């Protein structure tokens, strides 16, 4: 029957560029008959607002009655002085992941056609392109390691935390990365620390290992401080990096910026089912917040990820993507993706959606 | 009397850029009156293939009867087959620094003027320039912390690295950042991932401690995603960073890279005592090696953060420093640093040592 989609906008720009996802998908199920219901829950910091914590139960519980999870942005000043650990972003985000065991965090970046002026890449470094899908596990290493703590006082006060990971969590991750490069340019680069830590000299003898069922397509590792590097100065050469949770966290945002369209790029967060959280990559941006000036690419394009994904709807997920290609070629930007000299041609969060929605209404 | 310093050139380009160091240097001590005394012991590959192993104990011995070490390049091909572990630049470097407690590792990097097209940053953010010094712990954290294992088999077979800080550990480094920061723009930037890990939240709340010693620095904190895009961006709003081991690992070279001139760049890795090690940032670059190709700018510089910081010789340290402002204003770069159009003009590896300390003896 009918799928259902828990909605969690969160905060700063989250809910008008939602908006503009939901547009788009109403667009969609209407040319490809599909029935999806949505309902709306609180998180982040507006869920500490309205209800105490950032990631409240009935929150929760909408996720877990849901298809997947269509997520705005976490966060932003007014609580910033939380700590860094009662805030809305970690507080969302980590149990939403550890909950329903969301393994597998795929974020596609390129270089767009007509937008490489706006990369903070050198002008022949970025005129060549890039497209690097980074996949990163998403559930274990050091963020959901134990033991996690402090122990003593004064000067001996210790903290720690455990990267730990087993042969099984290795393989499943490796194994989405080999099947997306197969459908890509045939490329895995594997990201690790294997010349220090004990976790990557496992992952790196693990990602080889499945690497046996890929005969055609070719696996590189690479050093996190290494790829860091190589990335500024040759992102052409990466096709798929496949890289543990904290190494992927810092590699998949370094690619984000290196392709200086922020507003373009979406993020899928999926289990082993199916089920995922969809949202930009970008942040919330609370500054531009409420004056349609947000760039609601990201979070249609992450409404095109949950069809895809999440909803197994493959031709409505691919027309928004031409729909947000169509926007791009056809002078449908908005204003952080123009010189600024162009400023004045920007389209508002509003016009975009009802742009690409109309596109896809239009058949493209 | 004598100053002692143990030698150890290493691989590739080691050696024949150590000349040059030398050569710099011998002008140095005559132009200054120092007594230096050198003795030369293998380490890395050049280690395993005369004595088995990276670091034999004749080696270690010498750096323990030396006030320093000048150090070179570790690696290459011939020992990448080896397990990443058992390979000789993890198995150079990780046992001096554990050994000595080499808590302190400082890499400045700069932007140098004319040097700005070679910078993988877009045009007008490299005409910006940028001059960031990252001071990364050494000796904590998840490098050196326990247990660091695995265990188990099959699936279910698991590796851990644990990520240990103590108040002592953090606020020794901090303190160093801020020293630093007071002589240069006045600001420390301390990155962490205070969001996920037990370890960052202690590192956050003791940075800040230290701060009070320092109502004069700006104190400010980023997450290491946000700092690594944001270097992409705007590294000129930068002046100290100061990280933990994993992530100074990570940064100081993304930072190198966006210099675009590494063969200019030097490091720092000292404990309390003021003994250090000293070495270019830079690999060994083993495809150029007995060309007469290599810079040296990076392993004279390291001659002179070696006088300063461990010899206690500022001027001698400053008049290197002079000396390659010279060659580096003077027509004096080698292949790596020329457009490719003004290659013709390289100088080689001996030509910049030559230039170089022929400034020192001229009085630069
Ligand atoms: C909010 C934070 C815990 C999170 C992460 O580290 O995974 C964020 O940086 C991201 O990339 O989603
Ligand atoms: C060789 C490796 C262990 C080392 C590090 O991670 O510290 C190197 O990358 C460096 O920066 O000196
Ligand atoms: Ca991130
Ligand atoms: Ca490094
Ligand atoms: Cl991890
Ligand atoms: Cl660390």
């Amino acid at each position: 029957s009918s799928y259902q989609i828990a909605v969690l906008a969160g905060d700063g720009i989250g809910p008008e560029v939602m908006a503009e996802a939901r547009k788009v998908l109403k667009a969609v199920e209407a040319r490809f008959g599909l029935n999806i219901e949505y309902t709306e829950y609180d998180v982040g910091g507006i869920a500490i607002d309205n209800h105490g914590c950032p990631l409240p139960e009935a929150t929760l519980k909408g996720c877990e009655a849901a298809d997947a999870i269509l997520f705005g942005s976490v966060g932003g000043p007014k609580w910033e002085k939380l700590p860094p650990n009662e805030q809305p972003e970690r507080g969302a985000l980590l149990p939403l992941r550890g909950h329903f065991e969301l393994f597998c965090n795929l974020r596609p970046a390129k270089l767009h056609d007509g937008l490489e002026h706006m990369s903070p890449l050198r002008s022949d470094i970025s005129a060549r392109g890039f497209d690097v899908l980074c996949v990163r596990e998403l559930t274990g290493g050091i963020y959901f390691g134990k033991p996690k703590g402090r122990q003593g006082e004064g000067e001996s006060e210790e903290a720690f935390d455990t990267m730990r990971y087993s042969r099984r969590e290795i393989s499943r991750i490796a194994r989405i990365a080999f099947e997306a490069a197969r459908g890509r340019r045939k490329k895995v680069t594997s990201v690790d620390k294997a010349n220090v830590l004990a976790c990557s000299v496992l992952w790196r003898q693990v990602v080889e290992e499945v690497a046996v069922d890929f005969p055609d397509v070719e696996l590189e590792h690479i050093y996190i401080d290494n790829a860091t590097m190589q990335l500024l100065r040759r992102p052409d050469e990466f096709d798929v990096m496949l890289c543990s949770n904290l190494f992927g966290d810092i590699l998949s945002d370094e690619i984000a910026m290196l392709t200086g369209s922020m507003g373009l790029l979406s993020s899928a967060s999926m289990n082993s089912t199916g089920f995922g959280l969809f949202e930009p990559a970008g942040g919330s941006a609370p500054d531009i917040a409420g004056k349609g000036i947000a760039n609601p690419i990201a979070q249609i394009l992450s409404a095109a990820l949950m069809l895809r994904h999440s909803l197994k709807q493959e031709e409505a997920a691919s027309a928004i993507e031409r729909a947000v290609t169509k926007a791009l070629n056809s002078g449908y930007l908005t204003g952080e993706l123009l010189s600024s000299d162009q400023r004045h041609k920007a389209k508002t969060t509003v016009q975009m959606g009802d742009f690409i929605a109309d596109a896809v209404k239009a058949g493209v």
